[PDB]
């Protein structure tokens, strides 16, 4: 699907109405698998961190660690297809710009590739950007073929503001997710009992980012 039809007939209206938008079959099976292969290779060759320290015991051997991450620019050897994904995300956002709320997106982060190792760890309820650091949209791409949450857990649960209801997102292969990064969307990752991969990019609003700079402010003289 042209990034444009997707953006204009689905992503823009869905984001403006619900603040959450799920796109299935974003890149297709061949490309999705290549990205999966690239991410698994990063994992298998030790490029991820050891995982978030979840519980720290007096005996460090007993320490429990959770989500593992690596930061990817998309230009690294063996990361080209991740780079293609990132360029594809950028295309969608470009076609959305000026239509996602009143935001004007002018930049993004590198990609954060996350691996929940499947040891029953998840990610606590949180807001992405509670203090105004510039991020207005979170974009997540999932890689997990034939994921079944009834057996593997790992659901992303969002708690949209004002509503008495969940939004439960399975981390399905070739699924792309957008949601507002601010306090409108507190969310959590439920315990994952199988290896679970995702790739996240955050997009910046030009005005919020420009004034965030005042919080972390250098020329000599
Ligand atoms: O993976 C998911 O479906 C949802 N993930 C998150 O909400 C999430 N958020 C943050 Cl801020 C971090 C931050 C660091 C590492 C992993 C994270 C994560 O998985
Ligand atoms: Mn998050």
């Amino acid at each position: 699907l042209p990034a444009l039809k997707l953006a204009l007939e689905y992503i823009v209206p869905c984001m403006n109405k619900h603040g959450i938008c799920v796109v299935d079959d974003f890149l297709g099976k061949e490309t999705g698998q290549q990205i999966g292969d690239e991410v698994r290779a990063l994992h298998d060759t030790g490029k991820f961190t050891d995982g978030q320290l979840v519980s720290q015991k007096s005996d460090s051997s007993k320490d429990i660690r959770g989500d593992k991450i690596t930061w990817i620019e998309g230009k690294e050897p063996g990361c080209e297809t991740i780079g293609l994904l990132m360029s594809s995300m950028d295309d969608l956002i470009r076609h959305c710009n000026g239509k996602l709320g009143s935001y004007k997106i002018n930049g993004r982060t590198k990609a954060m590739v996350a691996c929940y190792p499947g040891n029953g760890t998840g990610y606590v309820r949180h807001v992405e950007n509670p203090n105004g650091d510039g991020r207005c949209v979170t974009c997540i791409y999932y890689l997990n073929k034939d994921w079944d949450a009834k057996v593997s857990g790992g659901i992303l649960r969002i708690f949209p503001e004002g509503k008495a209801q969940f939004a439960d997102i399975e981390p399905k292969f070739d699924r792309l997710l957008f949601f507002w990064s601010d306090r409108r969307n507190p969310h959590e990752v439920q315990p994952a009992y199988a290896t679970r991969y995702a790739i996240t990019v955050w997009y910046f609003d030009a005005d919020e980012r420009a004034r965030a700079k005042v919080k972390y402010l250098g020329e000599k003289g």
